[PDB]
């Protein structure tokens, strides 16, 4: 153990690396905190690390990261005028303050929204100041996703810093500059989304349901691995992450780094695919590896009939160390199956689990689950079938027209929940049918299945913060494997009181004319979930028909004479048929 941990860190990660990771810890912890605070505040507690490097024995350098980091946001937190209640947490010790802080995490915090300024604009602040400009970039981020892997941050900084740096100096700047922001904005969505999920897991369920996830997962991705590599890969991996979700970012940077180095340094026994990646800077290399593409696995593996029904010592083995049997079986199914969602896999293990619980409790346990595989086959059948028809629906309705079919199904099975929630929920589903479709139908079981957990996780973490059905609670908090069933099980809320008629919520004004095309669909998928809310008995052929007046009235305001005005006749040709009642 070293004496000083934040000398051991600034060593190991660097000036730059530490400042930026202190910077998204601390907006991770103070969303509302304001800019130039939180510099001054990192820059501080760079400040003093640097004295702990020089004398390790200098006064506070024995102190713990969170202690130190702690004592540093809450100079600025524990106004109470200004953020409220979040110096619960500065009245607190280590560790109970840094649980409090993790706690506090808001999911959906009321932040303003980014301006996006000219292309000039952004490119003269850039030349400027460049450190500030992309620091002012890690602090946005940070604070509107507080669950984003932090490691992974930095590497979109750099991507950040790359574009930039590129098209400052292009003839066309905008030509070259924006769809590198847009591509970043939508990879960084998906990360954050990504990472939720892994955090909620371990914070919610243990680090036993992630480590089953990271064997099925990296088997898929490793399958000519022996198990003893996997399990001790799945071990560091664990250990990375349970770092970055506890608020340990810097311990949680260093052994990420620590993990990239060890895998490259062990290739041959890894996989075929990481030759390009561990060529790559630090942080390109760490992501690439982080999203390789599955190694082939071993031609001719044997069966597993063997080992897992028919061996003599499948009882004992079994309660010699349930664990590691489970993640065997876990490894060698899943190895042997990149083409099944992770969560199919689970859900296979876990039969394969209360399978042998059962059995090995009997008198002849051989007998008892020598049937086990053939009970696998309507646990994998099922999801290919929604699969299949959820894809032959978006392939006849396309990304827009399949979100909105979903906007209306989702919002009759839980009207309760909140319309921007619904609309976030619903648009992104709709993504999987654009990301997984695509596919040819023999891969799109792990990108569709395995995405949705990712959405499906969203809904779940939005609703916890202001919960309101009790069926989203019991889905989202019942296991993480049957989240998917449990919530297509769901039935529409007979028992739900439509919503009266809130005349603004369906006037719209002249700042749609100048909104993005996208920004317009949001608009109007808004208006259909509050539509939806009001009329919940309303029919397909009657949505869709107040659907196109919506887009047909735009459309002819935008034009018009005065578009200000234009929506508001349109708001009151409205009004008056509501009052009519
Ligand atoms: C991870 O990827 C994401 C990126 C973003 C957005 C985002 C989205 C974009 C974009 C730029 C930006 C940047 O916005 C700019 O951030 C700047 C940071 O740099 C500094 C400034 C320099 C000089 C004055 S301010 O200015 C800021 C701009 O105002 C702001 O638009 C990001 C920086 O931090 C964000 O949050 C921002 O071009 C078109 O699409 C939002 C996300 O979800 C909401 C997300 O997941």
């Amino acid at each position: 153990a070293h004496k000083s941990e934040v000398a051991h860190r600034f060593k190991d990660l660097g000036e730059e690396n530490f400042k930026a990771l202190v910077l998204i810890a601390f907006a991770q912890y103070l969303q509302q905190c304001p800019f130039e605070d939180h510099v001054k505040l990192v820059n501080e507690v760079t400040e003093f690390a640097k004295t702990c490097v020089a004398d390790e024995s200098a006064e506070n350098c024995d102190k713990s990261l969170h202690t130190l980091f702690g004592d540093k946001l809450c100079t600025v937190a524990t106004l109470r005028e200004t953020y409220g209640e979040m110096a619960d947490c500065c009245a607190k010790q280590e560790p109970e303050r840094n649980e409090c802080f993790l706690q506090h995490k808001d999911d959906n915090p009321n932040l303003p929204r980014l301006v996006r300024p000219e292309v000039d604009v952004m490119c003269t602040a850039f030349h400027d100041n460049e450190e500030t400009f992309l620091k002012k970039y890690l602090y946005e981020i940070a604070r509107r996703h507080p669950y984003f892997y932090a490691p992974e941050l930095l590497f979109f900084a750099k991507r950040y810093k790359a574009a930039f740096t590129e098209c400052c100096q292009a003839a066309d700047k905008a030509a070259c500059l924006l769809p590198k922001l847009d591509e970043l904005r939508d990879e960084g969505k998906a990360s954050s989304a990504k990472q939720r999920l892994k955090c909620a897991s371990l914070q919610k369920f243990g680090e036993r349901a992630f480590k089953a996830w990271a064997v099925a997962r990296l088997s898929q991705r490793f399958p000519k691995a022996e198990f003893a590599e996997v399990s001790k890969l799945v071990t560091d991996l664990t250990k990375v992450h349970t770092e970055c979700c506890h608020g340990d970012l810097l311990e949680c940077a260093d052994d990420r780094a620590d993990l990239a180095k060890y895998i490259c340094e062990n290739q041959d026994s890894i996989s075929s695919k990481l030759k390009e990646c561990c060529e790559k800077p630090l942080l390109e290399k760490s992501h690439c590896i982080a999203e390789v593409e599955n190694d082939e696995m071993p031609a001719d593996l044997p069966s597993l009939a063997a080992d897992f029904v028919e061996s003599k010592d499948v009882c004992k083995n079994y309660a010699e160390a349930k664990d590691v049997f489970l993640g065997m079986f876990l490894y060698e199914y899943a190895r042997r199956h990149p083409d099944y969602s992770v969560v199919l896999l689970l859900r296979l293990a876990k039969t394969y689990e209360t399978t042998l619980e059962k059995c090995c409790a009997a008198a002849d346990p051989h007998e008892c689950y020598a049937k086990v595989f053939d009970e696998f086959k309507p646990l994998v059948e099922e999801p290919q079938n929604l699969i299949k028809q959820n894809c032959e629906l978006f392939e006849q309705l396309g990304e827009y027209k399949f979100q909105n079919a979903l906007l209306v199904r989702y919002t009759k099975k839980v009207p309760q929940v909140s319309t921007p929630t619904l609309v976030e929920v619903s648009r992104n589903l709709g993504k999987v049918g654009s990301k997984c479709c695509k596919h040819p139908e023999a891969k799109r079981m792990p990108c569709a299945e395995d995405y949705l957990s990712v959405v499906l996780n969203q809904l779940c973490v939005l609703h916890e913060k202001t919960p309101v059905s009790d069926r989203v609670t019991k889905c989202c908090t019942e296991s993480l494997v049957n989240r998917r069933p449990c919530f297509s099980a769901l039935e529409v809320d007979e028992t739900y009181v439509p919503k009266e008629f809130n005349a603004e919520t369906f006037t719209f004004h002249a700042d749609i004319c100048t909104l993005s095309e996208k920004e317009r669909q949001i608009k109007k998928q808004t208006a259909l979930v509050e539509l939806v809310k009001h009329k919940p008995k309303a029919t397909k052929e009657q949505l869709k028909a107040v659907m196109d007046d919506f887009a047909a009235f735009v459309e002819k305001c935008c034009k018009a004479d005065d578009k200000e005005t234009c929506f508001a006749e349109e708001g009151k040709k409205l009004v008056a048929a509501s009052q009519a009642a």
